[PDB]
């Protein structure tokens, strides 16, 4: 596994997450650890003016459900996503 470094430390009741899209747009986000896959696709796909159900968003190479648990998603501070290419941006 790769070193701990240390979190952020910024965070209490909320963690950090770094969005980055395939436009090469990165946006950081405050989330909860067992946030839904909604919380963050419906306020990305807002702030773009794109579809929700046309932004995908996967963690570590996985896709984000509202199901995920945060034991199975393991966010933390300022954490990393990514976004692959919305249906309607094209």
């Amino acid at each position: 596994m790769a070193d701990d470094a240390a979190q952020a430390g910024d965070n209490a009741e909320y963690i950090k997450i770094k969005v980055v899209g395939q436009d090469s747009n990165e946006v950081h986000f405050r989330v909860k650890y067992g946030t839904s896959m909604a919380k963050l696709k419906k306020s990305y796909a807002d702030r773009t003016g794109v579809a929700v159900n046309s932004l995908r968003f996967l963690f570590d190479g996985r896709r984000i459900n509202d199901d995920d648990t945060p034991k199975t998603l393991e966010m933390e501070d300022d954490d990393v996503i990514e976004v692959y290419q919305e249906q309607l941006g094209g």
